[PDB]
């Protein structure tokens, strides 16, 4: 896109607020919303078939911007974003394996293990690279993936591309952001592994991310659409009988946009 | 929000207040375990989960009265900067008071001390902290003494836009049930750190040399409605483990130093 | 103190160097200097009486600065003002010792290195023109501290959190328990303090040392600590961790602290 | 050393290249365990130590051909591609959220819990230069007999367990210089920038970040980037994420591919 | 000390040296365990504590001869440096004869090097000035080591009498000697320590990091007798055999110093 001047005047700036609820695998408006189902493990790579509801998927939404029509596009210049409900992890009473399980004593162990925190702000869908731990994993039909993807899918294969077009069906473990594309998206990711890792979460309303590139240009919203994506896996919930499910948290978006003149 | 005009300069245009918030870990004031929760019990499942009063921490808050003031134009107090410290970090050097020993089998070694989660949040606002209700388990039956949303529904396990409140009382809002609402709180600044686990090493810092600016992007700080400065916090430091392995929350008090100035407004 | 003009030039700046040895509890000029006695633990909060030598105390010293004033009746006087400092934990090298009478990594097999010094880190220093102002605060109020220690007696349940009546000044070396006193943020206008706690009984000590790092001691107005009666007050506590013997007994280990303070002459009322 | 003169400015004075290096963790490409090493085996003593090919990881490298700039290579001065900045990301971090693919479970005794996922050492290094990455030979155990497929210094002295000034190399091929045997040589590499992090442990959880907003400047203290000789940009990296642990407790290295974006400008020289 | 006047800015006014220090973990040069200590034994008590020679590491040091050089003399002033720990790559070895993760099932990778980091380096115009300090003042150090004999109880903390200078390579025990902060006016020094026996080692390497050696008066270490003085200790962690015997492993350090001609006195 050929980028001309920032068009100033009244109603040249707009703010949107939005939230993505996590898609950890268990369904909406049932007792385990925000959790996955209990994780099963295969005996080998050949027979690996992870059941639906046992693994997280990316959350995404298209935010409709004020109607506009050289033309004007909305340009996203800055954002605030927050993981919400971090306060809930101070819960060590709700059906958790205890610190001293043998002695039937102590607090629950809380949420612990893997953390995966990622968000993207763009003017088109987030662009994805298929990459999996085990290529022979058979994903369920509810999921969007590349079927029979081959051994090369265990690392970077330039043919195995996609775009984040549906909320709660692109498995986190089978798709990542594509650094060969996403010129019109900003993406940010942090992974900390383990199964006994303590989660580390910060929250403040005073931190701003600038979305402008090296040329001072932000994501440009094609079709007057602003695209938000995340995954916010906090760790595992561990029950008394040692069963383990993913726990995730919702994510808050504030985005500021100004009118940009473009060819 | 409020239409903000010029900063008023002149004699006694600046004020400084100091305050503290004692923690509300669960056990009463004036009794032997003030600073602690009662011993934490754990339900078998989500469906019969009733955390009794005193076994969980609540938020601390206080309204500080500012000097009285007063047209198309009134003055308000504008919080421009602050200092805050967790106080009593020093007491965690205690490894002799009735603790699980690091070699309990052998009855030897120091106490294990306070270990486990840290939840450290504070808020400085010109009105009560606006809260988002969110719980690990929506079927948790909270006790009569706590302020919660009743029958929250399954969507309270994540974000649900209907489930709001305001931190209007000390020692009664369960930390596990309420968080700062990022869709509101334009007139409050809040800051928060969580580190999880149960045997996690606690890490506290303290110094009288650190200032946090409260001014937003347009250099407007929180403006104190009705001449009130609203201070909120929670300062879970970790868990205390008795000899017989029962575990309780331990908290510490927070100090606040807030510098305010007169601002002209509609 | 009405603060006026700084003095400039070559004669206007002085450096003092000092050290504080740790007060971990075992007496100086004995085999266990640097250490506490082996820690014992109470059965409950009520019968808690931590014996002398089994817990650390603050280190403190008043340094006497050049007396600047020939006459102290004049309308103004020179005061020393601390503008910058360097501080190092000394003896970090010693913690590479994994041979000296330490529970071994595989003690069941009587094999492997000593586990070395692990556990609680507590490192704070204060530089001020007057004693460090303290807030009394204890884990358990019913702990009866030994006669050798300076504490608030029968402090009450409120002393387990913030009580505004329970105040103090660090007025002596090796007697104010770390576990009962911390710096009071409601005071210390004339003092700068910094601390960090890292707990957890298996936690590895993390220590850095360099002669290249300065800490500026000027406040928001450009004013350093003003040394009242020509006194520079240095305070610290450096609990490195715990020494674990073969019989699983455990004592605090401390390290000494180096201080370099740069002072200039400040005119005052 | 090259005698460097003025920088060219304006639209045509800039070029950008995107590239990737896939890991060389030991197992062959186009087979079921590409991205992994073979199950690791451990020797009884230093003397008999002989790591089977596929069981240890090797460096990745590629030469990027840049547009040829000079019509007459006999000129007083000529143009050179000068690398001024890069972005690099580890790709496929996402896949580490897999705890169902045949991993030792956290409660193995009870056939319960998730997998333990990838755990343990991280070795993350990247290098960018106008000529191949220059290497120092240094090994844990000098008596290690490396297989024919690998490039090593043979019968290295006991001196090769520390710094020996004679034991030099160049990263001249992909997937054959073993990470455990070669490292960047700080006595050389004037024309390359390299960056590396080692995090040990066997239960150490991996910590990776990914963003398209992070730029590394490659200019030196005099404002000079790597100058690309024969119009070649050399990219080198190792990205050992940690170990995969099967049910039967056998462990292999898991690797991830690296993305490179390099911004270059025209520099006058000679 | 030295009264320093101006910087002679001319041609061949700036020089550069590169050097390495190999580590002195205890095992001799030109034998199979170069880079390691011998297997560490532990005393039963403080009063019967004698670390056998080779079981503990010593400081590395060397003097670099600089190009050779009245009411004012010229001196070499060190202005900037680079240092890297080398051979971090070797720590990806988990196959060389070490305790396995699952020793009871004879399975898994070697546990690799774990435990304590002690990384320091000093750059100066004279030998590094040392403070004696020991965990146990009653430890009996072998004849090969340079220590203060019968140091007394105050050597367990700071005693202003217990001074030394790092005058030799591989004989000053790390656990006995530290950089003296009451001296080293003409030396810059830098240390980090992480303790423990199972600690995950953390090492970074790059050739893009410069340290500025100048003081608050923009004066660098001045090289007396045209000698540049390098010192370090680089303990990475502990190597564990199948039989649970442990030894220190160290790594060599790279130095690059830029010096300029200073007029003095």
């Amino acid at each position: 896109i050929e980028v001309l001047a920032v068009r100033t005047g009244p109603d040249s700036i707009t703010e949107i607020e939005a939230y993505l609820n996590p898609r950890m695998g268990q369904p909406q408006n049932e007792d385990f919303y925000g959790f996955s189902d209990n994780v099963t493990v295969s005996d080998d790579f050949g027979s690996d078939a992870p059941p639906w509801k046992q693994f997280p998927c990316y959350s995404t939404a298209r935010i409709s911007l004020p109607m506009l029509n050289t033309i004007l596009m909305w340009e996203a210049i800055s954002c605030r974003t927050e993981v919400m409900g971090v306060n809930m992890l101070t819960n060590v009473h709700s059906a958790q394996k205890r610190v001293y399980e043998n002695d039937r004593e102590g607090t629950g162990i809380g949420v612990e293990g893997m953390g995966y925190h990622m968000f993207a702000i763009g003017g088109e869908p987030l662009e994805l690279q298929f990459m999996v731990f085990n290529h022979r994993a058979t994903y369920p039909a509810e999921a969007t993936v590349i079927k029979n993807p081959g051994a090369s899918s265990q690392v970077f294969d330039p043919n195995l591309k996609g775009t984040l077009t549906a909320d709660g069906v692109f498995p986190v473990e089978a798709w990542g952001p594509d650094p060969f594309k996403n010129e019109n998206t900003r993406y940010f990711g942090q992974y900390t592994g383990g199964t006994q890792t303590p989660p580390v979460l910060t929250f403040t309303n005073t931190q701003t991310t600038i979305l402008l590139d090296e040329n001072g240009v932000g994501p440009l919203c094609k079709g007057d659409g602003l695209f938000l994506s995340c995954a916010d896996i906090v760790g595992f919930f561990t029950q008394h009988n040692k069963k383990m499910s993913f726990r995730g948290l919702p994510r808050y978006f504030r985005v500021t946009l100004r009118k940009r003149v473009v060819k």
